[PDB]
């Protein structure tokens, strides 16, 4: 893609204050002015450290370069108790959220057209999305790959405006790939990211569709980081695992010089 | 019940920082030191505002006198994007938290036993707990009052010691007769808070029995909270839309007065 390289990290439900201080000045430190003008760096929070990352990186130098972003959102205001709104993120500052995210489509059950309304509705409320898309094991044995993957896309874009789009980095999650015994391979990586581009080519538009940053989302360390960056559409990560490490999270944000 | 009247104030997912600090102020204006002696106060707060509410407490005159707890928590650490577990509460001195409540069972399908399974890992790391029990209005129709909150009850109790019931209120929610159009009343509501007693004294025993608060937690307001400050078995309050008011939760505080 001929957007921006764009690495998100991904805490999912792990840390303390303790921990999370140190990630969160180790992150900063590993992005200074003159990185942060080839990549953007995002950072995925549980809801309850949000306000500690925010007031962390307040005290950071290199702070203004690493943005925060809520791991999930909520759409209706009211009796839903233990939600956390969309328009609360506004509220806090909160730049991004991630939707769609395998583990909520699969733990919590999140429909392709829930997944759709958390993103328009976050959208229309001024923030950017990671929008999590992705095949099953079951899926791709049965050779849905593309199938289900459009599907998926076609349920938030039909939700959502051309302009919309403007705001949204989607990102590719191998949910084949985890927990099976079956890790996707760089090639087979671009050839869904190859087929996202296109899919967004022939239903929105080839300048929409080269905008797009489209992240890979499935197992990312720092031993095949660049390998994966070598390719075409791969337009960053959203790092699990390794994100937790500032040190690690540092050598994959780097990766980016495979794009230059 | 021979425990402390509580009231509880679930805000469920509402607020902003601009309301959020009107009413949290509101709420410690209303609770001085000889009404916190006849009333514990708590505050359910949606997760990214913990932080908010916890800061104003602290620079209030009566902010020790308002409990801050949590509207939901899952089990454990790991890969759960968008979770807020048990564990990070108590690493932010978050005393409470609420589980079980009857918006998460039938929203997001928490099943009994999920929440038995939330109660003891939320004892387990040292919180206390508000767990919601009650049916539906397909289930009392089918006179299954007495059978289906024995089953939530039995749930929990299968998980956890006899020890760790100390740190447990139950708050029943009679959903047949939340915003259904149906009035539950105090004689009802008391029919049920007698049975849970009694559920608890012949499957624990008499001593946790009386010992354990049992809030009620239909739709409580200013007009029906004395009436139900009455009964002998309702020991408390779990307050929905009026805890957005600090005038009209502070007038649900103050029917502790039918107690003494």
């Amino acid at each position: 893609g001929a957007g921006k390289f764009v690495v998100g990290g991904n805490w999912k439900c792990n840390g303390t204050l303790a921990s999370i201080e140190t990630l969160t000045k180790g992150v900063a430190a590993s992005v200074d002015a003159e990185l942060a003008k080839k990549v953007e760096v995002i950072v995925g929070v549980p809801f309850i450290y949000i306000p500690k990352v925010q007031q962390i990186l307040a005290g950071e130098a290199n702070g203004a370069n690493i943005l925060v972003s809520a791991e999930n959102a909520w759409t209706k205001s009211g009796a839903y108790t233990g939600e956390v709104h969309v328009g609360m993120l506004v509220d806090c500052q909160v730049p991004y959220v991630i939707l769609g995210h395998s583990e909520r489509r699969q733990i919590f059950h999140e429909s392709n057209e829930q997944v759709a309304e958390k993103v328009k509705v976050a959208i229309d409320a001024g923030l950017k999305v990671i929008a999590c898309i992705g095949e099953t094991e079951a899926q791709r044995i049965a050779n849905q790959t593309e199938e289900v993957v459009a599907a998926q896309l076609k349920a938030i874009n039909n939700a959502i405006s051309k302009e919309a789009w403007k705001n949204i980095i989607l990102a590719y999650e191998p949910v084949w790939a985890i927990g099976t015994g079956k890790t996707a391979t760089p090639d087979q990586a671009q050839e869904v990211h190859q087929y996202i581009r296109k899919w967004m080519t022939e239903n929105i538009s080839k300048e929409v569709a080269e905008a797009t940053r489209i992240q890979y989302g499935g197992s990312v360390n720092p031993a095949n980081c660049n390998e994966l960056a070598k390719k075409a559409d791969i337009d960053g990560f959203l790092v699990g695992g390794a994100s937790l490490d500032a040190a690690k999270f540092k050598t994959i944000i780097n990766s980016v010089s495979e794009k230059l």
